[PDB]
């Protein structure tokens, strides 16, 4: 009747064409997002950089290049698992996504989500934590690490976002992130 495949081309659609919020009229390409429909866990980050809005692809820009490599280290492949964010278009200068601009765009990741009904979620930035958290205050330096149970009994695991590490190279934060990845992958269903 319908493929996931075809689900996932209409949100694409309706996105390229949105102008819900004000980011429509800044971005060059939209971002939906990449990877294996069929994955048990979703990795989701805030917004479009400046590589993304170019390539219309999520996570290409030096923070992207390090959630490849976390993702390596966890024994991961990118091409095996799903990436996405809170919002499709890029903000002007990358300034920080409005709540209010977050709020108009969730109803596509919800899509996503619903899409490929995985086992967790893997929230990379405060932003990406708002969202499980239903557009609340949370610090997410106190959160980290804890799961939380969100729709279907879904487990969301927040962590910090790439972007992060970018900026402070220290070894305990990068052990950090990954110990947190460690636990997601244990909320995967066994087979
Ligand atoms: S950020 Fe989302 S809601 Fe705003 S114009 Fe882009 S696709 Fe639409």
């Amino acid at each position: 009747m319908y493929t996931r495949e075809e689900l996932m081309e209409i949100v694409s659609e309706r996105v390229k064409k949105c102008t819900a919020c004000p980011l429509h009229l800044n971005r060059t390409n939209v971002v939906v997002g990449e990877g294996n429909l069929d994955t048990r866990i979703v990795f989701v980050g805030e917004g479009p950089g400046e590589e993304e809005d170019k390539t219309g692809r999520p996570f290409v820009g030096r923070a992207g290049m390090l959630l490849t490599e976390l993702l390596r280290e966890s024994g991961i492949r990118r091409e095996d698992v799903y990436i996405c964010n809170v919002v499709k278009c890029r903000p002007p200068n990358n300034r920080t996504p409005t709540p209010e601009e977050q709020a108009a765009c969730g109803h596509f990741l919800l899509a996503q989500i619903e899409i490929i009904n995985p086992d967790v979620i893997v929230a990379l930035g405060a932003t990406a934590l708002s969202f499980f958290v239903d557009g609340k205050k949370v610090s997410i330096t106190k959160v980290r690490g804890n799961p939380i149970d969100w729709l279907g009994g879904k487990k969301v695991i927040p962590t910090f976002h790439p972007s992060y590490l970018l900026r402070n190279r220290s070894n305990e934060l990068r052990r950090i992130v990954l110990e947190d990845i460690e636990k997601a992958k244990s909320f995967i269903k066994k087979e």
